């Protein structure tokens, strides 16, 4: 049983020079690249990824932040959405824990260089919202014997 | 004072080629590679191995999937026992902390990439069931003034 | 605010080769290098590095593994002399977090690689004594932009 999230490598990532390097951590573990794409996201697209935070004072920062080129992915995997989480670290990387992406890469959270989905409503609103069904692609890693039990 | 603990590399660290990587992180830590050797794992071996759990339900299933090549290892340093359980993460990857090998790697514990001896006691037991003693090998690390206190 | 902290590559870090692995893992969060210099720790900078410990038994040989080549450093970012001390881990490399330099490198207290500041005051005195104003370095990272909210 695997599921699907969407993971973001917000302009930070990008303008760093390290999407490489963050998609290795997602592999590492098996994970299969299920969508990728290259943008650069708009404020309206931005306003409803972020509906949740719709009329808080820190939102325009926070969309101003994020207009900019953006690596949208879809990595599949068991309990992929609580453990691309976990993987990334808490929001502030001060907090974050050592090994987590942003404790490893990050000092602050309006630069804490990825996002993924907080839920699986939320991974199916994500991938619906920056991809369309045609851009998500089904095939099966060779190694899967290895990798599920 | 240093122990010797059996660490094991599972099928699924071989077939995934990750045999190096996951040397590399014992022997950065100054631990001594004591034993190391090839071997396809047999079933009556792996009965042997997995002794304790004779007649559950998941045994059968288990030895499947640790019946292929393997890598035996013995590693000695500080505590090592311990520190070797410490560095693989929990049995389940999924509960195992950021940075160890089971997280940075694996997604189920039915393929958790590694085996490392859980006490003293099965340490002793699993050396002498992989190895002959004659392959446990007697040398000191030039750098030890460097790594021991 | 960012500020700056001590940090300093221990003798067992020259000799066992791994400098360039350490200063890596401080610029991979965007940390600035505003000062580093190779020296030979003497006994007389290092009971005054070590003051706090004066009068008391272990110093002494503290002193004698501490005398040999060091790196001195220091690194700017936010929260940086927290943050650093986190990174490092434990002073017991095997109490220390995986994914911390000391849990990564290290077996045992008394060659645990590195030192860096505990505190504010701390971080003031250590870069006194070990750098002159004038050795310590001001520029700009050119990410600063993405590494910084
Ligand atoms: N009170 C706040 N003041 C300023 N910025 C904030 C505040 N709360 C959140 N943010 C910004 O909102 C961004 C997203 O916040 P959220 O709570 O969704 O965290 P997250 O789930 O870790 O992030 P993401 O969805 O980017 O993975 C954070 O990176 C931070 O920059
Ligand atoms: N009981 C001990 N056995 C061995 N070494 C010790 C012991 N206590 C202290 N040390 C050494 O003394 C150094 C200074 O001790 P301290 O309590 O200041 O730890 P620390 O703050 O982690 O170290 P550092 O100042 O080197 O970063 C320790 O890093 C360790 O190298
Ligand atoms: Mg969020
Ligand atoms: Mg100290």
């Amino acid at each position: 049983h695997v599921e699907q999230t969407y993971l973001m490598i917000k302009p930070d990532g990008i303008q760093r020079q390290v999407v490489g390097e963050i998609i290795s951590r997602f592999e590492k573990r098996g994970y299969r690249i299920a969508a990728m794409k290259l943008t650069i996201a708009t404020p309206a697209i931005l306003e409803e990824h972020y509906a949740e935070h719709k009329g808080k004072p820190f939102l325009p920062g926070l969309i101003e932040k994020m207009t900019g080129p953006v690596l949208c992915m879809v990595f599949e995997g068991v309990d992929v959405i609580a453990q691309a989480r976990k993987m990334m670290g808490s929001t502030r990387p001060g907090e974050a824990a050592p090994g987590t992406i942003r404790a490893d890469f990050c000092q602050q959270a309006g630069r804490n260089l990825i996002h993924g989905s907080d839920s699986a409503e939320s991974a199916k609103r994500e991938i619906s919202l920056w991809f369309k069904p045609e851009e998500i692609q089904s095939y099966k890693l060779a190694l899967s014997d290895y990798i599920f039990e």
